[PDB]
């Protein structure tokens, strides 16, 4: 469902839910009731983020409650990604390169799923650059090499040496960092955020 | 703060998919500075359509990039005095069926829609069904006697409910109410949640 | 059907972690036939403790292995006539503070607990706070005038609420009610949800 | 929180939630109020599944609402599994071996997470044995070899050939099956249910 069509349906649902007619809602938004009826006819495409915020406010809810879900990009419940159509971004932490991300398949039907194959380019644990923690949990598996993992308080972190084949779970918001085991050059991880 | 929340959630999501300003800007046909501006709270004029494209490219929903409803409570409470409650007519098939008197609501629990409903007609035969609504509903007969109908409107389940009676109607179940035959009118407290 | 639902959910979970009867039975110190029996609905006599070990070994909760509350509705509706509603005394510090008259409830929405509360004392000075409860609460003043207090009981927020007034109290917010000073008593409809 | 201690706390919470005293609840369960008080003092360990079902029933809720969550087996938000402490079960479908599962790390803090390294032993797509679909979504990545995937209606399935490095998402409940590409012998997958 497109933005304006989904909005049109949800706006009407919410308005009816709080027992308001077009007139009542219009009176709260500096518009005519005809303009409100138009939005419910799919003509709200040009409403600004600020205006949507006001619409959600007077209707006592959130913009999210008035907009459609991400959508369906599946083929009868499945979506596949071939190896060479894999995205690749440079993870630089502290003005120096840390990670080379190879993006795996993603889907609007499960937006939190962000799987990646990460090449860890540094092998100096003291170079470990902590992130702030992720929304969502994360499963990891050491694909190649040896990983020196750190987590928790960046000033007094927990640490573990993970050989190839090892797997780990890191809870949402837990800060963590990764590097190849001291002097081992480089390692590879498959990281699955979910 | 719609723009402030968007600014924050946009940066978070962009970071979740390991994209930098240039990466995201490209997919959107924008410059990296424009994207930086959005994350600096300058996204207020983006249209619903543009928000849709931004969410699409980020593989998520507009909702995931916008903040929650907000907090309109006073230390966890919001009260509403009588006579300051909204009042709208409920017309079905050109007939003043119900009179909706809106009670307190809060952005901290958007699905809560409590109302005092004046049930105007007292002829069950002329009951008008709604097609059921999303969300559960709790009802209490405040005054008079209610004649309720639910389910298949062609062969509905029914109940005569005196004052003090209470009912629960599950989401999506069609229902209708009128006062008991010849009792003139009745009143319900209906709490959608 | 507690055992039937368990039978089904146990098999599902066991299958999710790719275990066969023998694998699971080993970890539990049982024979594979005993485990097959559970999945054949013969788990009724398992104790809370044993259920805890089974969930542990399956890396999940007892809840994930037991069915939902159940459906006690008649085509989506459940009604309750007055005078068949539960009634329990609310004693705080050895004082009959409230009189709880229970309205309709349903296993299809367990958190819904609607009540008509008789507020017995009319001296705000002697208000007794609860420490806040889980879940939101909607209230409506049915009769009389209510003197409500909330928040920090040592320096609370307060409101005088006439009949028809409505209120929303967020989960975990401490609160107390008495009738307005010298009005004898009052009545509230309180809907926990 | 242990079973009986968690139950003790939740039972009391629920009983108070529906404004019942020990006596009222006992009257509905063939027990004395003293017995009910004992349960709330952590002595409900011997209650049977059937008895718990009745307790949940009269309290108008589920057994789940009266028992603690799975628990916390994390080390400051993380749990690691070394390669050689990896479980291994034989996935046999139709009286013949299909898969050899190598279980990766799991956690009670996210019970739906079941990651595995699966060795696909057959390379005859016609041997493909469909499952019934999983509760929960599933991310997959072809670790080695080539996979012949099938999904949807087992009688008229969608199919795709996936080379090494390919990734896929299969929505919960969507039936699917896997084999090595015709005559390629065998392949390997990392499957992450979540
Ligand atoms: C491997 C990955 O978790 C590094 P980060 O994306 O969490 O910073
Ligand atoms: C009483 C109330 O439930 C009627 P409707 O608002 O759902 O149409
Ligand atoms: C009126 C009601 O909220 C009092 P309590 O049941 O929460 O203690
Ligand atoms: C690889 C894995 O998905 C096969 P199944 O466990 O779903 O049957
Ligand atoms: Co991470
Ligand atoms: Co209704
Ligand atoms: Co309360
Ligand atoms: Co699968």
């Amino acid at each position: 469902k497109t933005a304006s069509t989904g909005f049109a349906e949800l706006l009407k649902d919410r308005r009816e839910q709080v027992k308001m007619d077009h007139a009542a809602l219009a009176s709260l938004l500096g518009e005519t009731p005809e303009t409100v009826a138009a939005w419910e006819n799919g003509e709200g495409g040009e409403l600004t983020l600020t205006q949507l915020g006001r619409i959600a406010h007077v209707l006592g809810t959130s913009i999210g409650a008035l907009t459609p879900p991400a959508g369906n990009d599946l083929d009868d419940g499945v979506i596949i990604q071939m190896p060479d159509e894999r995205p690749i971004l440079k993870g630089v932490r502290d003005n120096v390169d840390y990670y080379v991300y190879n993006c795996l398949v993603r889907t609007k039907r499960a937006p939190s799923l962000v799987p990646l194959v990460v090449d860890v380019l540094t092998d100096n644990p003291d170079d470990a650059k902590f992130n702030s923690g992720h929304a969502g949990n994360e499963f990891l598996f050491v694909l190649e090499g040896e990983i020196h993992m750190k987590w928790g308080d960046k000033e007094n972190p927990k640490e573990a040496l993970l050989p190839t084949g090892a797997s780990m779970f890191v809870e949402e918001h837990v800060p963590h960092a990764f590097t190849a085991a001291k002097g081992t050059g480089s390692a590879k991880l498959i990281a699955v955020n979910f």
